[PDB]
């Protein structure tokens, strides 16, 4: 998976955050709205089934957004809060506050949120070691491997495809100073370094889905979602996360 943003002059309509859903074709997706009966109303881009269920991404109706990453840098065997974050938490203050304890307590993984205010990443380590940053005029970028080594008990193994894929979307993004969704939207699907160590892999592991949002301040979100289940054509979504939207009631809203 490979998950970046812009924020600041970065940008040409707000905070933008985008996620590459990479992983073995072997399951069924879906973009889910949820009510909870305790917390904001959130959109979910669920995975159906398969081996590992549940949350990869979403956004609530106070504007936050998160997208996460799986941390294949250290063994299974040492390898949730997406939805706390979604269901609890309306901005990134919000989070900086309680994050001390929220990712203290969080199962180690890579975390890329956003608000209209600018982005913020976060890396798991371990146990309870965690780094953040936040950018508000500027990139980040963010794949498969821990950038601060110093958040694990021992070297960590960089695969092939994160390594290719961060040096891949960090040398695209480094060309412009600003950046639109449309564009963000064409960087998804570059096709380099064969099938597997490109943005938009096609080898042992597909990229089923495309995520991609833009977060104007005083304005609804806007949301673009490419879901790509494999045996399934290509189905794609573009929300206006207005007040209208998270009034209507929780169901699926891709595929159709």
């Amino acid at each position: 998976c490979t998950l970046w943003g812009a924020a600041g002059t970065a940008s040409m309509e707000g905070s933008l955050l985008a996620k590459n859903r990479d992983w073995k074709p072997d399951h069924a997706q879906s973009l889910r709205l949820l009510h909870p009966e305790h917390g904001y109303a959130y959109l979910g881009l669920y995975a159906d089934n398969g081996s590992e269920p549940g949350i990869k991404a979403g956004v609530n109706q106070k504007g936050l957004a998160v997208v996460a990453a799986e941390a294949s840098s250290l063994p299974r065997a040492l390898r949730g809060v997406l939805t706390r974050l979604l269901r609890d938490y309306g901005s990134l203050d919000e989070v900086a506050s309680a994050a001390d304890k929220l990712f203290a307590q969080a199962r180690p993984v890579f975390l890329l949120l956003a608000d209209a205010g600018g982005l913020m990443q976060v890396e798991i380590g371990q146990h309870g070691r965690y780094r953040l940053i936040r950018q508000q005029s500027g990139t980040l970028a963010h794949t498969n491997h821990y950038a601060d080594t110093s958040l694990l008990d021992g070297a960590q193994t960089i695969g092939p495809s994160s390594q290719a894929r961060l040096e891949r979307i960090r040398f695209l993004l480094d060309q412009h100073p600003a950046h639109t969704l449309s564009e963000f939207e064409r960087l998804s699907r570059d096709r380099h370094d064969g099938p597997d160590n490109s943005l938009w892999r096609s080898g042992r592991e597909h990229t089923l889905a495309g995520w991609r949002i833009a977060l104007p301040a005083g304005a609804p979100p806007r949301l673009q979602l490419t879901l790509a289940n494999p045996g399934r054509a290509e189905r794609d979504g573009d929300y206006a996360l207005d007040s209208a939207f998270w009034a209507q009631p929780a169901r699926t809203l891709l595929p159709k």
